């Protein structure tokens, strides 16, 4: 599970959490912070546990790979600016609406190609029209 | 969360999980076989996390120290014999239930001193009347 986000050819990858600064998780939290305060979003958490008994590790179901990627474009691409995301896997549903409110919020186009077609998100919607 | 086991003066200290042999957890595990098969009874699992997202490790809520001191005891001493037990905490009420199965199911009283009680298990009921 990773993420891609392209600027101008050039190209970062994203995945889990070795950060690349820790400016873009401030950056991450603040931009979540947003989305709760602004709308009342808050994303579900989901993981498995292998074992439940006796000191078993949690593992996330979803790691929000490409979240870190538009926190990374946030930071780095100017303001309307398009921020391109790719993804290996099938977006996942939390993240898609994070991806809605995010170009809505930030007044930015998020063109995300994940595993089997194109979103296009535009001022809150998609060009999936939330089908996929 | 320990729990001890007397046999005629002599005290061994069951916590947690180093084994002091694997023949100890393989009887306990045929123990709560038992339990399941003869009467149908299954514990609860019960644990927690301190912080859900991202790796974080699972704590138990209930050691079950005790069910491995009587394991023990089953091991060691002969049979009819008394099971002495103490634990420096509340004994839990799954663990509870689990002292009176093996009363009756394999034939022996036994005599747990929790945090602030004498429980008395023989033949199926405890002297506390189920009220700890
Ligand atoms: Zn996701
Ligand atoms: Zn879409
Ligand atoms: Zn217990
Ligand atoms: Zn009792």
């Amino acid at each position: 599970g990773c993420s891609w986000i392209e600027m101008d050819g050039k190209v970062h990858k994203f995945t889990a959490s070795h950060p690349e600064s820790k400016e873009i998780y401030e950056k991450l939290s603040e931009v979540t912070r947003k989305l709760e305060r602004e709308v009342g979003y808050v994303a579900d958490t989901k993981f498995v546990l292998h074992n439940v008994d006796e000191g078993e590790k949690v593992q996330m179901l979803h790691g929000h790979s490409e979240r870190i990627a538009i926190a990374y474009g946030l930071l780095r691409t100017p303001d309307r600016a398009c921020l391109r995301i790719t993804k290996n896997l099938r977006v996942c549903r939390d993240c898609h609406t994070f991806c809605k409110l995010v170009s809505k919020l930030f007044r930015r186009d998020i063109v995300m190609r994940d595993a089997n077609r194109f979103h296009h998100f535009e001022s809150g919607l998609c060009s999936c029209g939330d089908s996929w």
